[PDB]
């Protein structure tokens, strides 16, 4: 575990993380993907061997000895708000179990279902609160990776407001 388990947020490419493992905001088919998706694939392509896993689950594949945790958040384009919310909470619970099983002291994580899978809605608070529900009981240092300065500010404020 980390000596003083913390949350931090960084506004940068998760492919350049400084943590002991990475959560890929995965598709269920283990497909390399397109756009910002390809970043994780480009950095750790070996981790996409047999990475396919259902919505609401997480599957870890090693790239060398570096764990890539494929976490499949729901695509809110396909799910009702209610069922998408359930699967989003479940995907993070499976991430907490994987991070624990791996025995890492740190994990880089994105806000699942807030990008291409957001169904065009702002899910910062929804996704972050499910992340906290799952990871609060883990002792890894959690570093949340985002794209936009405003999201960095809002994630930072939500973290600091509990400390
Ligand atoms: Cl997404």
């Amino acid at each position: 575990g980390a000596m003083a388990p913390s949350y931090r947020v960084k506004r940068m490419d998760i492919a350049k993380n400084d943590e002991e493992c990475v959560v890929n905001a995965a598709n269920p088919r283990g497909l390399p993907g397109d756009g910002v998706c390809k970043a994780v694939y480009k950095k750790w392509p070996e981790s996409f061997k047999n990475s396919a896993t259902p919505v609401g689950t997480a599957k870890t594949v090693m790239c060398g000895t570096y764990p890539v945790i494929h976490a499949v958040g729901p695509n809110f384009s396909n799910y009702t708000e209610s069922e998408g919310d359930r699967e989003l909470a479940a995907a993070y619970r499976e991430v907490a179990k994987e991070v624990t099983r791996l025995g890492v002291n740190s994990v880089a994580i994105p806000l699942l279902s807030t990008g291409v899978y957001s169904g065009g809605k702002d899910r910062l608070t929804q996704s972050l609160n499910h992340l906290f529900t799952a990871m609060d009981s883990t002792d890894a240092d959690v570093v949340i990776y985002c794209r936009d300065k405003e999201w960095e500010k809002k994630i930072s404020e939500a973290i600091q407001m509990r400390t």
